[PDB]
């Protein structure tokens, strides 16, 4: 019963897999983990240079081994003052705007020029999706969040985002690794903590 | 006016720049700001190449421009069991431990050396100070933070790390950048709002 090494998209490091380590640490004391974070195009590569067993990767990754679908969450654009998405199109409130070089950003633009036929103010740009709901539970504008990262206690609005045809827009998070990973007593055991927290 | 480029170490983008930036934005409505986080060296790295404006490093960097000393946090224990610091030498709990290429993580073994003569045992390794939190937060086990991430409302028992004569254990925050940064015109309004911030 080795070293697990996680390779773990941020937000899901931060929002997801504390409660998974938890369960994984009580039924296994003392098994050793090691979790590097980051992008998804980061760990990705991680993953496929052979320095983790299991990557926890957001978006639709190529992979040529095994890949499980995990979980799907939905985009809110949250505020502290706008209660009504229209009003987006309008107020002097700055768009936060998380931006990698996953598919997230385009996504989001692609959105917003379909539904306000607009473009949106690119004034502050930041690199890491947590910041984003920080800076805008303080005041200083809105974000677009995926609810993964969202409680119902935050002390801002959420609104939903919905395509043109009223269907609310998705990320997908996948569970990657190359066969012999999955041999591994350690990555089974993980894998099956996984699992189980899935139907919760 | 102008775009400020920043580089913020993760923990101050999350817990301290967010109040900053909101005062920022405050006085300059239409201001674009770009925000980058990272470890203390990727960000010192980008600095130095030309990246970014301004640099807010954590640590001793080395700098041949404008370092600016901005503020100091001291090393604590969290834990929701663990409320007195010498009963980790003899727990089953585990150490939830960050390590990065920054002196953080031998600072805390030199200390954890000097004070209980003997190793921690590494379970969980980390790459990121905000992943530990969460971690600690949820039960998982004991970690050390910097005080500028924590807060009264984090339900977790906080102890002071003391070295070996009494003295609290402190890292420094700076503000570096190069002198043609400080001639533009929004980094001077940003370095002002931080020195006009610090001031209670």
């Amino acid at each position: 019963h080795g070293t697990l090494k996680l390779a773990v998209a941020s937000i899901i490091g931060q929002h997801w897999l504390p409660k998974v380590l938890k369960t994984y640490v009580e039924r296994y004391p003392n098994a050793k983990v090691s979790l590097i974070t980051g992008w998804s195009s980061e760990m990705l590569k991680s993953l496929y240079e052979d320095q983790v067993h299991i990557g926890i990767i957001r978006g639709n990754p190529e992979w040529k081994g095994r890949k499980d679908y995990l979980m799907t969450d939905h985009l809110y654009l949250v505020d502290t003052e706008i209660s009504c998405i229209d009003d987006i199109a309008h107020t002097d409130r700055p768009f936060i705007q998380f931006k990698s070089d996953s598919t997230y950003f385009q996504e989001i633009q692609h959105w917003w020029h379909q539904k306000f036929k607009t473009s949106p103010k690119q004034t502050i740009l930041v690199d890491q999706i947590e910041t984003c709901k920080q800076m805008a539970l303080h005041g200083i504008g809105y974000a677009i969040l995926p609810s993964v990262t969202l409680e119902e206690e935050d002390k801002v609005n959420k609104m939903p985002l919905l395509d043109t045809k009223d269907h609310p827009i998705g990320r997908d998070t996948w569970l990657l690794g190359y066969e012999p990973a999955f041999e591994l007593k350690q990555v089974q055991a993980f894998v099956s903590v996984i699992k189980d927290m899935l139907k919760q």
